[PDB]
């Protein structure tokens, strides 16, 4: 429910830099990032926190280094799941490993939220298989 | 946790890589509140409300956490946890004093913050 067909695809990935972008850009950013937290709100929303690197020993990750990626609305959630039931368990294999996501700024409600494109649980599972082989 | 400082840049706070021993005094707008199971209150604040054509980027938002039964109960006093207690606070300025709590993600939390005190701040404001 947003036209992103015009958008140019870029490989910029500094998450700290992405979190500072004040204006809606017409770009899709390809990220290879670690999923470190997933939160589910009923069957209405999935929030995925990602970072470029897992923190080193005795280190912490500040909020600016975390991109919060939202899959929002019944339709987007169902597209993400396909023929799969929404439970926390489906996210377990993805935690603290890298996945490739393609994200864009979705405007709401004046807060910018980052959202993924053509992201599905089946596709993330496939990425894991490639990684593990 | 010990030095009290005046801070006017949530963006800067969001970048602090390490735990500090500082309490940061903020005069900010509450723009969103989320409640999780009588277990946690998450408060989103910004230094300035967005002007008519504009947007707020994530780095300009500080997410403040009141976490656990103890902290939540302290925040409430003799009050019932519902979203409507936050209605008069939304899109208005409140003074908060915040610090960084330890998982591997740094989280900001407020100090000696209660719904009663926030309500009193509003009464003063509305003078």
């Amino acid at each position: 429910s947003t036209d992103i067909t015009q958008y140019e695809v870029v490989e910029d990935h500094n998450i700290s830099q992405l979190n500072h972008l004040q204006h809606l850009t017409p770009k899709i950013y390809v990220l290879n990032v670690y999923i470190i937290d997933v939160e589910i709100v009923y069957d209405q929303e999935i929030r995925i926190k990602v970072v470029n690197e897992l923190p080193l020993v005795g280190k912490y990750v500040p909020p600016v280094d975390i991109l919060e990626v939202y899959i929002t609305g019944k339709e987007e959630v169902q597209n993400f799941l396909g023929d799969e039931v929404l439970t926390m368990d489906i996210f377990t294999p993805l935690l603290n490993e890298t996945s490739r996501l393609r994200v864009f700024q979705r405007p709401s409600d004046r807060i910018i939220r980052w959202s993924p494109i053509e992201c599905t649980i089946q596709e993330l599972r496939l990425q894991r298989m490639f990684r593990l082989r």
